């Protein structure tokens, strides 16, 4: 359970992301796909992209970055009371998109890296620990719905 102090750190940095959702979305997806190429293969939409420059040029990938960070932002702003927003996301990611929990760990690492690069004055170590705990809570609750459906592995 995050404390109120920790939620404040999280959402303070997140408000900064909200000034340039698309730029962040791009940088996060690019880092995820460069860091962990097996993730790119889960998107039939993007698996033609073979270089970072092609990724950076893809308007469709920038569109999807906005979709992902708008959904994450809505879950963060519920401060833990996010069951209505995770249900559908876990459902689709386990049964339709087939994303293992470990790749949710990978995208959390890429979110933390991009927020440290773009917002270092609002993302010192207190705020990095808090964002880590928020993203862990997201993964714990998606993992519990996976397990329900037979996809925790
Ligand atoms: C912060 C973590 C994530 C969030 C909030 C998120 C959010 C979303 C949303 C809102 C959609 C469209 C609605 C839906 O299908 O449920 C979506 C689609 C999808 N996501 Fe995620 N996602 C995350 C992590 C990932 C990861 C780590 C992968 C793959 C490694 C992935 C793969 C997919 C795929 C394949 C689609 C369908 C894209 C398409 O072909 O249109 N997601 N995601």
């Amino acid at each position: 359970v995050l404390s109120e102090g920790e939620w404040q750190l999280v959402l303070h940095v997140w408000a900064k992301v909200e000034a340039d959702v698309a730029g962040h979305g791009q940088d996060i997806l690019i880092r995820l796909f460069k860091s962990h190429p097996e993730t790119l293969e889960k998107f039939d939409r993007f698996k033609h992209l073979k270089t970072e420059a092609e990724m950076k040029a893809s308007e469709d990938l920038k569109k999807h970055g906005v979709t992902v960070l708008t959904a994450l932002g809505a879950i963060l702003k519920k401060k833990g009371h996010h069951e209505a927003e995770l249900k559908p996301l876990a459902q689709s990611h386990a049964t339709k998109h087939k994303i293992p929990i470990k790749y949710l760990e990978f995208i959390s690492e890429a979110i933390i890296h991009v927020l440290h690069s773009r917002h270092p004055g609002d993302f010192g170590a207190d705020a990095q620990g808090a964002m880590n705990k928020a993203l862990e809570l997201f993964r714990k609750d998606i993992a519990a719905k996976y397990k329900e459906l037979g996809y925790q592995g």
